[PDB]
Protein backbone atom coordinates (compact mmCIF):
# COMPACT_ATOMS: atom_id res chain seq x y z
CA UNK A 1 0.00 0.00 0.00
CA UNK A 2 1.30 3.73 -0.44
CA UNK A 3 0.41 4.20 2.93
CA UNK A 4 3.53 6.02 3.02
CA UNK A 5 2.07 8.99 1.33
CA UNK A 6 1.05 10.06 3.85
CA UNK A 7 3.89 9.79 6.28
CA UNK A 8 6.16 11.32 4.07
CA UNK A 9 3.30 14.59 3.42
CA UNK A 10 2.79 14.59 7.12
CA UNK A 11 6.99 14.82 7.20
CA UNK A 12 6.74 17.52 4.45
CA UNK A 13 4.06 19.43 6.53
CA UNK A 14 6.38 19.13 10.03
CA UNK A 15 8.91 20.15 7.68
CA UNK A 16 6.67 23.31 5.43
CA UNK A 17 5.89 24.28 9.28
CA UNK A 18 9.39 24.19 10.53
CA UNK A 19 8.41 22.35 13.91
CA UNK A 20 11.08 20.28 14.43
CA UNK A 21 12.85 21.87 17.38
CA UNK A 22 8.88 22.58 19.14
CA UNK A 23 8.13 18.69 18.89
CA UNK A 24 11.62 17.96 20.05
CA UNK A 25 11.86 20.49 22.96
CA UNK A 26 8.82 19.20 23.81
CA UNK A 27 9.89 15.42 24.12
CA UNK A 28 12.83 16.69 26.24
CA UNK A 29 10.41 18.15 28.95
CA UNK A 30 8.15 15.61 29.18
CA UNK A 31 10.84 13.17 29.19
CA UNK A 32 11.40 10.92 32.78
CA UNK A 33 13.21 11.69 35.81
CA UNK A 34 14.99 8.98 37.68
CA UNK A 35 17.94 8.64 40.41
CA UNK A 36 21.79 8.60 39.60
CA UNK A 37 23.02 8.02 43.34
CA UNK A 38 25.72 5.45 42.06
CA UNK A 39 26.57 7.56 39.24
CA UNK A 40 27.00 10.60 41.59
CA UNK A 41 29.09 8.76 44.29
CA UNK A 42 32.40 10.28 44.51
CA UNK A 43 34.51 6.68 44.04
CA UNK A 44 32.81 6.86 40.36
CA UNK A 45 33.87 10.46 39.47
CA UNK A 46 36.74 9.46 37.21
CA UNK A 47 34.54 6.91 35.30
CA UNK A 48 32.23 9.50 34.02
CA UNK A 49 33.21 10.93 31.12
CA UNK A 50 31.17 14.20 31.14
CA UNK A 51 29.99 15.91 34.60
CA UNK A 52 26.10 15.30 33.95
CA UNK A 53 25.54 12.58 31.65
CA UNK A 54 24.46 9.64 34.27
CA UNK A 55 22.93 6.26 34.22
CA UNK A 56 20.24 5.43 35.96
CA UNK A 57 20.19 3.52 38.99
CA UNK A 58 17.08 1.31 37.55
CA UNK A 59 19.15 0.36 34.08
CA UNK A 60 22.49 0.75 34.86
CA UNK A 61 24.36 -2.19 34.12
CA UNK A 62 26.27 -3.70 37.07
CA UNK A 63 30.03 -5.07 36.92
CA UNK A 64 29.75 -8.76 38.31
CA UNK A 65 32.99 -7.39 40.88
CA UNK A 66 32.82 -6.65 44.71
CA UNK A 67 35.06 -3.94 44.26
CA UNK A 68 32.64 -1.32 42.20
CA UNK A 69 30.45 -2.95 39.75
CA UNK A 70 29.82 0.72 38.17
CA UNK A 71 30.21 1.75 34.42
CA UNK A 72 28.17 4.43 32.94
CA UNK A 73 26.13 2.15 30.81
CA UNK A 74 22.35 1.39 30.46
CA UNK A 75 20.38 -1.32 29.39
CA UNK A 76 17.16 -0.40 27.04
CA UNK A 77 14.27 -3.08 26.87
CA UNK A 78 11.84 -2.15 24.33
CA UNK A 79 8.92 -4.32 24.77
CA UNK A 80 6.59 -4.75 21.76
CA UNK A 81 9.64 -4.28 19.44
CA UNK A 82 11.23 -7.45 21.32
CA UNK A 83 14.83 -5.68 21.19
CA UNK A 84 17.52 -5.04 23.74
CA UNK A 85 20.85 -2.60 23.67
CA UNK A 86 23.51 -1.28 26.34
CA UNK A 87 24.36 2.06 25.62
CA UNK A 88 27.18 3.81 27.35
CA UNK A 89 29.74 6.07 26.89
CA UNK A 90 33.26 6.18 24.94
CA UNK A 91 35.66 4.35 27.08
CA UNK A 92 37.70 6.01 29.16
CA UNK A 93 41.85 5.59 29.56
CA UNK A 94 40.65 4.01 32.96
CA UNK A 95 37.72 2.20 31.46
CA UNK A 96 38.66 0.24 28.83
CA UNK A 97 39.07 -2.50 31.47
CA UNK A 98 35.15 -2.63 32.44
CA UNK A 99 34.25 -2.29 29.08
CA UNK A 100 35.48 -4.99 27.76
CA UNK A 101 34.09 -6.83 31.52
CA UNK A 102 30.58 -5.94 30.31
CA UNK A 103 30.91 -6.95 26.94
CA UNK A 104 31.87 -10.63 28.22
CA UNK A 105 29.77 -10.53 31.24
CA UNK A 106 26.34 -9.44 29.12
CA UNK A 107 26.92 -11.82 26.38
CA UNK A 108 27.37 -9.44 24.17
CA UNK A 109 28.29 -10.25 20.39
CA UNK A 110 28.57 -6.60 18.76
CA UNK A 111 29.61 -3.26 19.60
CA UNK A 112 28.80 -0.42 17.84
CA UNK A 113 30.50 2.56 17.63
CA UNK A 114 29.40 5.83 16.05
CA UNK A 115 32.00 8.59 17.30
CA UNK A 116 35.43 8.43 16.23
CA UNK A 117 38.86 8.25 19.01
CA UNK A 118 40.35 12.07 17.73
CA UNK A 119 36.73 14.50 17.53
CA UNK A 120 37.36 17.78 16.55
CA UNK A 121 41.17 18.17 17.41
CA UNK A 122 40.30 16.52 20.71
CA UNK A 123 40.32 12.98 21.34
CA UNK A 124 36.91 12.48 22.48
CA UNK A 125 37.08 8.94 23.39
CA UNK A 126 40.44 5.99 24.06
CA UNK A 127 41.35 3.53 21.46
CA UNK A 128 40.03 0.24 23.21
CA UNK A 129 40.51 -1.84 21.05
CA UNK A 130 44.20 -3.22 18.48
CA UNK A 131 44.65 -1.48 15.83
CA UNK A 132 47.04 -3.96 14.43
CA UNK A 133 46.30 -7.77 14.69
CA UNK A 134 50.07 -8.16 16.26
CA UNK A 135 49.21 -5.54 19.28
CA UNK A 136 46.35 -7.43 21.03
CA UNK A 137 45.31 -5.62 23.86
CA UNK A 138 45.72 -7.13 27.54
CA UNK A 139 43.42 -5.45 30.34
CA UNK A 140 45.01 -6.41 33.61
CA UNK A 141 42.37 -4.74 35.80
CA UNK A 142 39.54 -7.84 34.64
CA UNK A 143 42.02 -10.42 33.24
CA UNK A 144 40.84 -10.08 29.54
CA UNK A 145 42.96 -9.85 26.49
CA UNK A 146 41.56 -8.88 23.24
CA UNK A 147 43.31 -9.32 19.80
CA UNK A 148 42.18 -7.85 16.40
CA UNK A 149 41.54 -10.39 14.05
CA UNK A 150 40.91 -8.77 10.85
CA UNK A 151 38.95 -5.60 9.66
CA UNK A 152 36.91 -4.72 6.30
CA UNK A 153 37.42 -0.87 6.35
CA UNK A 154 34.59 1.06 3.70
CA UNK A 155 34.25 4.65 3.11
CA UNK A 156 31.38 5.99 5.70
CA UNK A 157 32.16 3.02 8.17
CA UNK A 158 34.84 -0.06 8.89
CA UNK A 159 33.41 -3.49 10.70
CA UNK A 160 35.86 -6.02 12.70
CA UNK A 161 36.53 -8.99 13.55
CA UNK A 162 37.93 -9.59 17.49
CA UNK A 163 38.70 -12.20 19.70
CA UNK A 164 37.88 -11.00 23.16
CA UNK A 165 39.81 -13.81 25.61
CA UNK A 166 38.57 -13.83 29.37
CA UNK A 167 42.21 -15.17 30.84
CA UNK A 168 39.90 -16.30 34.22
CA UNK A 169 37.65 -19.10 32.18
CA UNK A 170 40.11 -19.33 29.31
CA UNK A 171 37.19 -18.77 27.17
CA UNK A 172 37.16 -16.82 24.03
CA UNK A 173 34.38 -15.63 21.82
CA UNK A 174 34.41 -13.65 18.56
CA UNK A 175 33.00 -9.64 18.76
CA UNK A 176 31.84 -7.91 15.71
CA UNK A 177 32.74 -4.36 15.49
CA UNK A 178 31.13 -1.69 13.70
CA UNK A 179 32.03 1.42 13.55
CA UNK A 180 30.33 4.57 11.86
CA UNK A 181 33.20 7.27 10.92
CA UNK A 182 31.31 10.11 10.23
CA UNK A 183 29.42 10.77 12.17
CA UNK A 184 30.12 14.26 13.84
CA UNK A 185 28.99 15.43 17.69
CA UNK A 186 25.65 17.25 17.64
CA UNK A 187 25.44 16.20 13.99
CA UNK A 188 23.83 13.44 11.51
CA UNK A 189 25.09 10.77 9.39
CA UNK A 190 26.59 11.40 5.95
CA UNK A 191 22.65 10.90 4.90
CA UNK A 192 20.11 8.26 5.55
CA UNK A 193 21.17 5.84 3.10
CA UNK A 194 25.04 5.35 4.02
CA UNK A 195 23.00 5.45 7.75
CA UNK A 196 20.61 2.61 7.25
CA UNK A 197 23.60 0.44 5.13
CA UNK A 198 24.89 0.10 8.15
CA UNK A 199 22.16 -0.68 10.27
CA UNK A 200 21.39 -3.25 8.01
CA UNK A 201 24.92 -4.68 8.10
CA UNK A 202 24.57 -4.72 11.73
CA UNK A 203 21.35 -6.39 12.01
CA UNK A 204 22.33 -8.92 9.29
CA UNK A 205 24.99 -10.18 11.18
CA UNK A 206 23.13 -11.17 13.87
CA UNK A 207 24.35 -9.21 16.43
CA UNK A 208 21.31 -8.00 17.53
CA UNK A 209 19.69 -11.96 18.06
CA UNK A 210 17.72 -12.77 21.40
CA UNK A 211 19.85 -15.77 21.83
CA UNK A 212 22.85 -13.29 22.17
CA UNK A 213 23.26 -10.62 25.35
CA UNK A 214 22.66 -7.49 23.99
CA UNK A 215 24.05 -5.02 21.65
CA UNK A 216 26.85 -2.41 23.14
CA UNK A 217 26.12 0.83 21.48
CA UNK A 218 28.30 4.24 22.26
CA UNK A 219 29.24 7.66 20.70
CA UNK A 220 30.91 9.93 23.09
CA UNK A 221 28.19 10.24 25.65
CA UNK A 222 25.98 7.33 24.71
CA UNK A 223 23.06 9.64 23.97
CA UNK A 224 23.01 11.51 21.09
CA UNK A 225 24.24 9.54 17.98
CA UNK A 226 23.81 5.84 20.02
CA UNK A 227 19.84 7.45 20.82
CA UNK A 228 19.27 8.52 17.11
CA UNK A 229 20.72 4.94 16.26
CA UNK A 230 18.64 3.17 18.64
CA UNK A 231 15.89 4.83 18.24
CA UNK A 232 15.36 4.23 14.24
CA UNK A 233 16.28 0.50 14.84
CA UNK A 234 13.42 0.42 17.26
CA UNK A 235 10.45 2.43 15.08
CA UNK A 236 12.29 0.38 11.87
CA UNK A 237 10.93 -2.80 13.65
CA UNK A 238 7.67 -1.85 15.21
CA UNK A 239 6.50 -0.92 11.84
CA UNK A 240 7.22 -4.19 10.38
CA UNK A 241 5.59 -5.85 12.80
CA UNK A 242 2.23 -3.81 13.13
CA UNK A 243 -0.67 -4.24 10.91
CA UNK A 244 -0.58 -0.10 10.43
CA UNK A 245 3.02 1.31 10.29
CA UNK A 246 1.66 4.64 10.52
CA UNK A 247 0.55 3.93 14.24
CA UNK A 248 4.59 4.31 14.94
CA UNK A 249 5.10 7.36 16.97
CA UNK A 250 8.42 7.93 16.94
CA UNK A 251 7.96 10.85 19.86
CA UNK A 252 6.23 7.88 21.99
CA UNK A 253 8.85 5.04 21.19
CA UNK A 254 11.48 8.04 22.21
CA UNK A 255 9.95 8.09 25.77
CA UNK A 256 9.41 5.04 25.93
CA UNK A 257 13.44 5.11 25.57
CA UNK A 258 14.46 7.77 27.55
CA UNK A 259 12.87 5.97 30.74
CA UNK A 260 16.26 3.84 30.16
CA UNK A 261 18.77 6.34 29.97
CA UNK A 262 18.72 10.28 29.59
CA UNK A 263 18.76 12.66 27.15
CA UNK A 264 18.74 10.20 23.85
CA UNK A 265 18.95 12.39 20.88
CA UNK A 266 20.51 15.51 21.30
CA UNK A 267 19.25 17.97 18.33
CA UNK A 268 16.22 18.24 16.81
CA UNK A 269 18.47 17.57 13.49
CA UNK A 270 18.69 14.27 14.53
CA UNK A 271 15.15 13.87 15.66
CA UNK A 272 14.37 14.44 12.14
CA UNK A 273 16.73 12.62 10.53
CA UNK A 274 15.78 9.61 12.37
CA UNK A 275 12.03 10.12 11.45
CA UNK A 276 13.22 10.38 7.71
CA UNK A 277 15.91 7.21 8.56
CA UNK A 278 12.90 5.07 9.81
CA UNK A 279 10.70 6.24 6.92
CA UNK A 280 13.26 5.73 3.84
CA UNK A 281 14.06 2.31 5.81
CA UNK A 282 10.37 0.97 5.88
CA UNK A 283 9.90 1.52 2.43
CA UNK A 284 13.27 -0.31 1.44
CA UNK A 285 12.01 -3.31 3.95
CA UNK A 286 8.45 -3.13 2.35
CA UNK A 287 9.59 -2.68 -1.12
CA UNK A 288 9.74 -5.50 -3.64
CA UNK A 289 13.04 -7.15 -4.30
C1 LIG B 1 16.64 12.69 33.49
O1 LIG B 1 16.05 13.72 33.93
C2 LIG B 1 16.58 14.90 33.90
C3 LIG B 1 16.66 15.79 35.14
C4 LIG B 1 17.00 17.02 35.89
C5 LIG B 1 16.59 18.42 35.47
C6 LIG B 1 16.55 16.77 37.34
C7 LIG B 1 17.88 15.17 33.39
C8 LIG B 1 19.11 14.93 34.13
C9 LIG B 1 20.36 15.24 33.48
C10 LIG B 1 20.40 15.76 32.13
C11 LIG B 1 21.64 16.08 31.42
C12 LIG B 1 21.56 16.61 30.06
C13 LIG B 1 22.86 16.97 29.26
C14 LIG B 1 23.99 17.50 29.98
C15 LIG B 1 25.19 17.85 29.31
C16 LIG B 1 25.31 17.69 27.88
C17 LIG B 1 26.68 18.09 27.18
C18 LIG B 1 28.11 17.61 27.65
C19 LIG B 1 28.14 16.01 27.41
C20 LIG B 1 27.82 15.43 26.02
C21 LIG B 1 28.86 15.33 25.00
C22 LIG B 1 28.56 14.81 23.70
C23 LIG B 1 27.21 14.37 23.39
C24 LIG B 1 26.83 13.86 22.04
F1 LIG B 1 25.58 14.29 21.77
F2 LIG B 1 27.67 14.37 21.11
P1 LIG B 1 26.87 12.02 21.92
O2 LIG B 1 26.41 11.72 20.49
O3 LIG B 1 28.25 11.60 22.19
O4 LIG B 1 25.92 11.41 22.96
C25 LIG B 1 26.19 14.47 24.39
C26 LIG B 1 26.49 14.98 25.67
C27 LIG B 1 29.23 18.20 26.68
C28 LIG B 1 28.90 18.98 25.48
C29 LIG B 1 29.92 19.48 24.60
C30 LIG B 1 31.29 19.23 24.89
C31 LIG B 1 31.66 18.48 26.06
C32 LIG B 1 30.66 17.97 26.94
N1 LIG B 1 28.40 17.98 29.08
N2 LIG B 1 28.31 16.99 30.02
N3 LIG B 1 28.63 17.66 31.13
C33 LIG B 1 28.91 18.97 31.04
C34 LIG B 1 29.27 19.96 31.95
C35 LIG B 1 29.51 21.29 31.48
C36 LIG B 1 29.37 21.62 30.09
C37 LIG B 1 29.00 20.60 29.15
C38 LIG B 1 28.76 19.26 29.61
C39 LIG B 1 24.18 17.16 27.17
C40 LIG B 1 22.98 16.81 27.85
C41 LIG B 1 20.29 16.80 29.42
C42 LIG B 1 19.07 16.50 30.08
P2 LIG B 1 17.52 16.80 29.17
O5 LIG B 1 17.79 16.69 27.68
O6 LIG B 1 16.50 15.71 29.56
O7 LIG B 1 17.02 18.14 29.45
C43 LIG B 1 19.10 15.98 31.43
N4 LIG B 1 17.93 15.67 32.12
MG1 LIG C 1 49.17 -5.23 9.59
Amino acid sequence: KLEFMEMEKEFEQIDKSGSWAAIYQDIRHEASDFPCRVAKLPKNKNRNRYRDVSPFDHSRIKLHQEDNDYINASLIKMEEAQRSYILTQGPLPNTCGHFWEMVWEQKSRGVVMLNRVMEKGSLKCAQYWPQKEEKEMIFEDTNLKLTLISEDIKSYYTVRQLELENLTTQETREILHFHYTTWPDFGVPESPASFLNFLFKVRESGSLSPEHGPVVVHCSAGIGRSGTFCLADTCLLLMDKRKDPSSVDIKKVLLEMRKFRMGLIQTADQLRFSYLAVIEGAKFIMGDS
